[PDB]
């Protein structure tokens, strides 16, 4: 109530939160703060006209907000946190969303400044800014159980919010982190076929996504499962179960794990790239 927020980091993300935060009408536009290194226009300019608090120094971030979003590069982490370390008061939390990246990593290693960090892994997704973003967190070791609260409270407004024991994280990432990605991506592609069919681009786009907001809707909101959904909708005649068999027919299934699985691998391999070298 009285606590303010900040972003070490900047870009979509944290604008996505910046934007969904307020959007919740949880926090004031200008009870924010996020360092602008360089500054995106788009994204840095966007939080400007957003009203939210823009400075070049992460530090001064770091004294403004009672709770730090850590909205950096993987790779860039350590050239913060033994930056910003000195100026971690016991008062705010650390919550770190930079993917890959252990949680680990950072207590062991952001102590050498203070005795105990109190620090939480983040994992998010654009969507937030609307209020759908589906995240998942994990608590430090030095996590007190009013932490976990008050985050899972604050995401959890933007968004689907749970704990998840860290080891989850990677697999989780390539699923919800990139997963709208696959969306935007599947979008456009029907789209063209709307169009390829006659339909108008701005009236079949939207169409399909009205489509997929659909089918989401009706998997949570009932167990049944997606194969039940969908029988539900193919008629023994066709025109689904025929565009089915097409999807079906070139593997289309197959090429979503793969995609999962490459995100998920890849995160793996950015953390246990920086463990190192
Ligand atoms: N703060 C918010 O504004 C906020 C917060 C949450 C959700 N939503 C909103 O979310 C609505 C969609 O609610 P939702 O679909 O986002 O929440 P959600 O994705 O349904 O939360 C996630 C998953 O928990 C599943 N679940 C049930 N038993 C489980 C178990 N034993 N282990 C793990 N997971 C289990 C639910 O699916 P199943 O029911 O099929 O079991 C669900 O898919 C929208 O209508 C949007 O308005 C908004
Ligand atoms: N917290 C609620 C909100 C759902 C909604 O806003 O529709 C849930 O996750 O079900």
């Amino acid at each position: 109530r009285g606590m303010s927020v900040g972003f070490i980091g900047a870009g979509q993300l944290a604008f996505a939160l910046a934007k969904g935060f307020t959007a919740a009408g949880v926090l004031a536009a200008h009870k924010i703060m996020a360092s602008s290194p360089d500054m995106d226009l788009a994204t840095v300019s966007a939080l400007r006209k957003m009203g939210v608090k823009l400075t070049p120094h992460n530090k001064e971030t770091v004294q403004h907000s009672d709770v730090l979003f850590l909205a950096v590069k993987p790779h860039i982490i350590p050239f913060i946190l033994d930056e910003i370390g000195a100026d971690i008061e016991d008062r705010h939390i650390v919550v770190s969303c930079a993917a890959g990246v252990t949680i680990s990593s950072i207590e062991k290693k952001l102590s050498a400044f203070r005795p105990a960090p109190r620090v939480i892994r983040c994992m998010t997704n654009t969507p937030v800014v609307v209020r759908e973003g589906a995240t998942v967190y994990a608590t430090g070791t030095h996590a007190q159980v009013e932490d976990g609260r008050l985050m899972e409270q604050l995401l959890s407004s933007v968004g689907f919010c749970t704990e998840v024991e860290e080891d989850l994280i990677d697999a989780v990432t390539g699923l919800s982190g990139s997963g709208p990605a696959y969306a935007f991506t599947a979008l456009d592609a029907l789209a063209d076929g709307g169009v390829k069919m006659g339909l108008p681009r701005r009236l079949a786009v939207r169409l399909g996504a009205q489509a997929l907001l659909g089918a989401a809707k009706m998997l949570l909101h009932s167990e049944q499962h997606p194969g039940q959904l969908k029988d539900n909708v193919s008629s023994p005649g066709g025109a689904t179960i025929h565009a089915l068999h097409v999807l079906e027919s070139g593997g289309f299934r197959s090429l979503l794990i793969n995609a999962v699985e490459a995100s998920c691998i890849r995160t793996r391999e950015l953390q246990s790239m920086a463990d190192q070298e």
